Formats: C-alpha cells, structure tokens, sequence
C-alpha cells in the first residue's frame, strides 16, 4: 500500500529503462512493476510521448547550466551537452518532438539557454522563439541518429535531370553530424538575433 | 503470380493507409495484401520508415514545383507545401526524421529548392547544407502536430526562481505554428545566407 506518484513513477521508468533498454518502459510494464493498474498511472503521465519526456526530463539533470564569460559560447556548450544526451537516447528526441518535457530540469534548461541567448541585445520576442528553434534543432538532429536510401539517390541523380544536385554534391550529402551541428547552431544564432519577429497573422 | 515489385508495393501501402489509416500500414499488414511473406518486401523497403518514407514520396507528388519571379519567395511556397502535406500526415514527419525519402518526388523536391536558394547568391555550400536545415525543420514542426505541459509549467514557472522565463512570457509560448513557420523561415534564410560553412572538425 505505499501511495502512488509522478515522483514515484518516473524514478521507476528511469530504472526499468538502465535495466531493459526503454523499449520494456510502457505504461502497462510499468503499473505492472508497481503492482497497480495503467489507469492509477494516467493521471500522472498521460501517455507513452509524456512518459518518455519525464524519462528525459530525469536525464537533463547531467547537463552543465554551470559552464565547462561570453554568452555565443557558453550557449553552444549547453546545447551540446542537451544534444549529446539526445544522442545516447534518439527515442527520447524522436519523442520529445511529439510531448517535450516539463520537468525542472528542463525549465532549467530553458531558463538557462535564455539567459545566454538574451545577452545577445537581441529583441526579447527574438530570444523567446529563438530558443525555442535552437532545442527543436537539436532534437530533431538526435531524432535521425540510429536508435542511407536518399544518400544513394542523390549519388545517382543524373547531372542531365537534376543538374542543381549534380551541382551540389559532395557537399550535400558531406560532414559529420558535429560538423552539421557547429553549422547550425552559427546559422540558427545569426538568423535569430536578426531577425525580427511579426505580429499576428 | 504476379511478379512483385517496389512500385506495387508502395502504391498497395497508399491505398491501404487511405482505406485504413496508416497506423494498419505494416509489412505484415501489406504481406498479407500482397498474398506474400515480409521477407519478400524487405528485399524492396527494408523497414517501417523506409515504408513510410516511400508512402511520403508519394504525397510529395502532389506540391506544386512550378509555383502558385523571384526566388525567396517561391521558396517559401514550396517549403509551405512540403509543410502542408507533413500536417496532414504527422506520422509521416516523424518517420521522416528517421529515414527521408528517397524517391522521384522527393529528388524533385531537393533540386527545386536547391535551384531557387542558389538564386540568393550564397556560396554551394551553403546553399547544399541550408536545403537540409529548411527541409528538416519544416519536417520537425509538423512532426509535434497531433497524428501543453509544457506550456502549463513554463507559465507556472515562479518569477523569482526563473527570472528569463518570467521576462519572456508570454512570447515564450505566444504563436500559431503558421507563424512561428513564417518567422523560422527567414530566420533560417537570413542565416544560412550568411553562415559560411567550414571545413572539416
């Protein structure tokens, strides 16, 4: 008879994860493992997608909101640490995409990554969408790593009719996904700090 | 006896996700169909991904390569009916991630947007990397579309412990996703205009 709670619940989730891969954590394995129905759980965790983003939230307590003084810099080492726990879990980006957490450790996260955005000068509606776009990037980066068919398409895409994707390889289907990522974060940073956001539709 | 192939394959998944949804879209589901084993169909599409990557192909069919000159424009229209065609089917988006198409439609959309963001100038490495960043990120914000918590604790989030967060609200989580769209557009555009890219790590 111990009482059922989202604290509760979720430690065991991160357990039975370590323990069996992430696969085994359904809400059925997991009323299951805490001798109670699925229904007892869905007041906590709402589904599989939430499930998954309290697992991650648990996760983003390892990264550094600390440092490892300027702001360009320190904010693409943050978002590296939150994309290489993406990269040990791309489940839990590929899921983050549907339901992102909302844990401490996440608003953390953010409150973090916004301090460090808005040193910039850029306007606030800039740094508030701009984090935004910067977390959603590197998620969706970690969503494509292993938990290619188009690589040898663009290979063999005939000069004579796809002559703008003759004329782009290598480099299209070129670099690491560090490389990627380095390019990104600059490109998304620039974009961000100069570009104003409109009002309403 | 009809011989079995990568076209009737596909085109069966298509009518079957019509019919059916796309959640009953499964190699044994389409075996089944095709009064033959999955080890048949692997020869052909290799997993869940690369089939609903061929299903995407498919859609992609449908986007308009022509127009609705000049070509920061006609970009944002093709990457808005790339876009549109990912709201309708989520899943897709999301399997996207994961493997992206690969077929004539998707080669047809790659060499378009190539050719008009060449136009802009920029250097083809830029413009070989920038498609990637414009196709994935139309491709991650259609993947969050329903096939917050989030938003709920970032509005509870207490003004004394997160003091960036509070500053930030309500922009934080103010916009459609057609405005966001619109504003990370040429947030992307203005950045991988001007993001030379580097060689090698």
């Amino acid at each position: 008879k111990p009482a059922l709670s989202r604290r509760w619940i979720v430690d065991t989730a991160v357990a039975l994860m370590r323990a069996e891969g992430l696969e085994k954590v359904t809400m059925r394995r997991l009323a299951q493992e805490l001798d109670t129905g699925p229904a007892s759980l869905y007041v906590y965790v709402a589904n599989t997608a939430e499930l998954h983003a309290a697992v991650l939230d648990a996760l983003l307590g390892e990264v550094d909101l600390t440092g490892a003084e300027d702001w360009r810099e320190q904010l693409r080492a943050v978002l590296t640490s939150y994309t290489l726990v993406l990269f040990a879990h791309p489940q839990l980006a590929r899921s983050a995409l549907v339901a992102r957490p909302s844990g401490e450790n996440y608003l953390r996260l953010v409150e973090r990554v916004l301090e460090l955005l808005a040193r910039s000068g850029a306007p606030g509606a800039q740094v508030a969408w701009g984090v935004d776009k910067l977390l959603q990037d590197a998620t969706a980066t970690a969503a494509e790593q292993a938990t290619s068919a188009t690589v040898r398409a663009l290979r063999d895409a005939d000069e004579a009719t796809h002559p703008a994707i003759a004329s782009h390889m290598p480099l299209l289907v070129a670099g690491s996904a560090h490389d990627r990522l380095r390019w990104s974060f600059d490109v998304l940073v620039n974009g961000i700090t100069r570009t104003p956001v409109p009002g309403p539709a």
